[PDB]
């Protein structure tokens, strides 16, 4: 008596999978009756996410509704998890299970198979160029010279935007091709470039610049940013 | 003239639903050599990510976080450009912002004229109403004989309807103990379950090196059925 599941792999976002829990050993009851799915993210604990349950009423978790079905096909022996519309967090082992439905007062999970792998991801980065600035915050007063760096995982000539973000409001840009001010910049800020390290100088901190500054490149799509440098008062 | 982009569309989705944003363009032609629209996210306490520009050529450009689900567009004659979102996922929640850009290699391309922006919170409505099962000690180490007790508490009167698994390393769980106390066919009886109101406790007698492995418990009473968040044994 065992359950044998299939059908992980890995897949983009948006993307749909089928896994199939067959049957070995006994005869599912009613239309699947008591089937149940469960995952389990990586270094994380259970999640229940369906069970086939009496007088056609199938329970789903809030965090698949709309996206994944519970069914069976006792023709066939074999119960399935549909799952349409996946994402990121969908990642997890996903296992099914038997619970137990001779007794109202047992529906404990037993017969647990090995488990499927399901991978929702839209890659690893790989080729995408990696802006990392430095510091990622800091505090200064007014009147301090501030610098603040972007080192570009790969040739990106010159191609290199900067952005000031205030709290609750758009980004601003300031200096686009390294070093050009846009309009209405205040001529404190500068820009500059030593080998692949981009640098936004503030040359004397005033009031209104506390803000987020990111760097961004524009040498290839995909267009990137660095994770951001908060610049706070003392 | 100054430039100026309104962004609308955002609101409250359910994953697996759509929405359509609108980047509403004055002070310049989205027609006009050179020029673009790009879309940017940046999701609650995060940084900045690019997501779609409209370029030149059929294709437009895409980031692969939102490739084969979002489409950039553009109604020349409203002067407004879209972003359709598909098959949203909760970590597509954000604030959605549109920017001026150009729409070919020129060596100065930026994004300006940000717009205020449009904010997009993907979520299911629900878990209010969830039983929550609060599991201690998340770990602990023992010797061989030893008895060591690992608790559960639920948020609410679930009466007796709790089971208890155990998860080796590798392997899939497996039912100790169901019905609070009832002991599963093949457990032997160093296991047990009791209760006191909302308190659950396994107690695991004549400790094992084989009963290294972390113990869940689990929750019937009512629909959705919740788990503790684990509590992981060595036998040391």
């Amino acid at each position: 008596v065992q359950l044998v599941e299939s059908g992980g792999g890995l897949v983009q976002p948006g993307g749909s999978l089928r896994l199939s829990c067959a049957a070995s050993g006994f005869s599912l009851s009613t239309s699947g009756i008591g089937v149940t799915w469960v995952r389990q993210a990586p270094g994380k604990g259970l999640e229940w996410l369906a069970t086939i349950w009496w007088d056609d009423d199938n329970r789903y978790a809030d965090s698949v509704k709309g996206r994944f079905t519970i069914s069976a096909d006792t023709s066939k022996n074999t119960a399935y998890l549909q799952m349409n519309s996946l994402c990121a967090e969908d990642t997890a082992v996903y296992y099914c299970a038997q619970s137990a439905i001779t007794s109202v007062t047992d529906s404990a999970m037993d017969h647990w198979g090995q488990g499927t792998l399901v991978t929702v991801s839209s890659g690893g980065g790989g080729s995408d160029i990696q802006m990392t600035q430095s510091p990622s915050s800091l505090s200064a007063s007014v009147g301090d010279r501030v610098t603040i760096t972007c080192r570009a995982s790969q040739d990106i000539s010159s191609y290199l935007n900067w952005y000031q973000q205030k709290p609750g409001k758009a980004p601003k840009l300031l200096i686009y091709y390294t070093s050009s001010l846009h309009s209405g910049v205040p001529s404190r800020f500068s820009g500059s470039r030593s080998g692949t390290d981009f640098t936004l100088t503030i040359s004397s901190l005033q009031p209104e610049d506390f803000a987020t500054y990111y760097c961004q490149q524009y040498s290839k799509f995909p267009w990137t940013f660095g994770q951001g440098t908060k610049v706070e008062i003392k």
